[PDB]
């Protein structure tokens, strides 16, 4: 029977690795790629769908399921894996972009946050809170209770909140490792904060490092910096982290972004941007994105992209999927979004593929020149 | 090959028949139910997915494709089967609800109709524009342009109206004649007005005979008459047609409408109750319909229906699905809507079953008793 964790590095080129970390429920191909969740579902596909994209790995939220359905009815149901027919690892994400992007439906102090409003309703995270959720929820991988610092951020006051993260990493550590059931089966990724700021960015990594965890998320990043920032905070970042340990970066990213975080030695990555935008009419492609609702598509019997071996692509043209999303047609987002997440694994798996065979730097590259021509 | 048309009668019980029509595209089993889908799409449902719920033949529409994406534009793309992916059977309405339903809309004469507002867009139609947009399509039965009469309505209105359709039944004929490629695969079924007057249903089933079509449509009814009365014209109106012909009670219906239709003689069925109402959360099941957004659902781990055998009641919860829908999920709208066509296909094989064992008798009064226990 598998482990409850084991990160092995199979091939490196540069700062990128390719590998597996295997947990109880399966084996996860890295540089990964998880679809989002946030509801409990990975919109529009059943998960047998989700899985059929390549998907090893998906990622729910602490503060969603906290609120709708809630983790203790979830529980009750037997978790969320049985819940929402997902048998596989899942990754949930603690609160910690909410306490940011919410802040204004929150009171926060050292202990945790309290978010209001069902109507005016309380809901409270902390760190013991928040692994706690994770627990009900029967998570795989789980995330410290973190704050991301918002964009900017002075250097004082992106001090502060690393400062504070990293007492509540240690909190969540405490947490974790008090629930035998927990401890034994899920993993716990520590996140590290400090902004922009290459100094918190150390300090961070080695609070989080002394802590010890099972992953290392490189957070406080896609939060508006752009991909110049976002890179140059990366090339200093990820070396801080201990190289024998998966690096997640969250909420990243477009398909180039991904590409130079590979690049410079990520390993994991969620982003709503294949499903949301696919929602929208967003389709991406080998020639760079397109969407399908320009009456240019209107009449073109060709499938969204013409190299895409999803089952969408087998079947489909351009012309239909341009009038489902123009009429507003369920199946319209279901189409975009199956072969959006095909899309994304399939760039995931040449990415793996081309640091196994050591050829990973030409593959950048190739990609770029072909996705902005 | 499979003949243009032919359909057989393999066994029968009182008025009910059970037996198929063979077409080019595909064997029809009936009675026969016939999910809808207007805008080229069973709304949530993949085609296979349909096809997987047991369904031979669905339903599309003259009015609605003349519109969205335009008739002559699926013609050049092909033709609808491989616009949607479907490649059985697809019978077409001629529009001629519409003429009713969307009378405001309109201006009407003996020459067709026109309707008004893309805004303020005039589209017209007439026995000849509706059977031409019905070859552009690539429809397999095509439907007469009719007029279904608005209920309630006198008996000097309704027989001015049964009287136009039956003019304009002798024009769809001719026009559908006259198209070789048309005439030769595809077929071409009457529709049978008079309202609620037997002298006026006799005179529309007379005229429809001495014309001659591949099958008849008891049309006019499901328009707020209620089960009775409804039934009450199904008596008298479902013997004057053509007994080795297909009957189609065109909009029907309720479950138990359609097992009440079956003993009176009806062959086909189409009604966008199952899907429509499943995204609105109703689920049938053997006991009768639920509303999965009721609370008493938030935590009852039961299949939607404790019988049924489709994918959804094999894998997901009331629970889950009762979330889904409340958080307005497109998943929640997808399996409720596979699980109710899958309901209605199981309820039409098990009459097609009982009607050949000459036990339908027997499984109406079961049927009826459970459902509405
Ligand atoms: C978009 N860029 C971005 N996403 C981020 C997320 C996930 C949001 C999570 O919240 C939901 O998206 C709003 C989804 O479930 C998503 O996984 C982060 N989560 C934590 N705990 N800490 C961070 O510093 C952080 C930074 C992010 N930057
Ligand atoms: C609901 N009851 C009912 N439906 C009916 C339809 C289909 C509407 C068609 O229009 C669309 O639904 C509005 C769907 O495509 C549907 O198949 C009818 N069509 C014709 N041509 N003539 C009728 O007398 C008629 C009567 C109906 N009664
Ligand atoms: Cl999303
Ligand atoms: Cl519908
Ligand atoms: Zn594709
Ligand atoms: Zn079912």
């Amino acid at each position: 029977d598998r482990p409850r964790f084991s990160f092995s590095i199979a091939a490196r080129e540069g700062k990128a690795r390719t590998g597996t970390i295997e947990m109880k429920r399966g084996v996860i191909r890295t540089p990964a790629f998880m679809p989002v969740g946030t509801a409990a579902t990975v919109k529009a596909l059943k998960p047998e769908t989700v899985r059929a994209t390549g998907a090893d790995i998906i990622l729910g939220n602490t503060y969603h399921l906290m609120l709708r359905p809630g983790a203790e009815r979830i529980a009750k149901l037997g978790g969320l894996h049985s819940f929402m027919g997902w048998d596989r690892p899942i990754l949930t994400d603690s609160g910690g972009y909410q306490v940011m992007s919410l802040s204004s439906l929150t009171k926060q102090s050292e202990e945790g946050v309290t978010f209001k409003s069902l109507d005016g309703s309380r809901h409270m995270l902390s760190p013991e809170r928040s692994i706690e959720i994770q627990h009900l929820l029967g998570s795989d991988i789980v995330m410290a209770f973190d704050e991301c610092t918002p964009y900017p951020a002075t250097p004082s006051r992106a001090a502060s909140s690393m400062e504070r993260s990293m007492r509540w990493a240690k909190r969540s550590r405490d947490a974790f490792d008090s629930r035998k059931e927990q401890a034994e089966n899920a993993a716990l990724f520590g996140i590290q904060q400090g902004s922009v700021f290459e100094n918190l960015r150390q300090q961070s990594a080695d609070a989080l490092a002394e802590i010890g965890f099972d992953g290392y998320a490189v957070g406080g990043l896609a939060v508006g910096e752009g991909q110049d920032e976002m890179f140059r905070v990366l090339d200093f970042s990820v070396p801080m982290l201990p190289d024998d340990k998966p690096h997640y970066l969250m909420g990243v990213g477009k398909p180039d972004d991904i590409v130079g975080a590979v690049e410079r030695g990520i390993d994991m990555f969620d982003c709503v941007l294949p499903t949301r935008s696919g929602r929208n009419g967003q389709a991406f492609t080998w020639d760079g994105p397109i969407n399908i609702r320009n009456a240019r598509f209107s009449e073109d019997l060709k499938p969204l992209d013409s190299e895409c071996h999803c089952a969408v692509c087998q079947k489909w043209s351009r012309a239909y999927i341009h009038h489902l999303i123009r009429a507003g047609e369920i199946l319209g987002a279901m189409l975009m979004t199956e072969h959006n997440i095909a899309f994304y694994q399939q760039l995931m798996q040449k990415i793996r593929d081309s640091i196994s065979e050591g050829r990973f730097s030409q593959f950048a590259q190739d990609f770029r020149a072909r996705y902005f021509a």
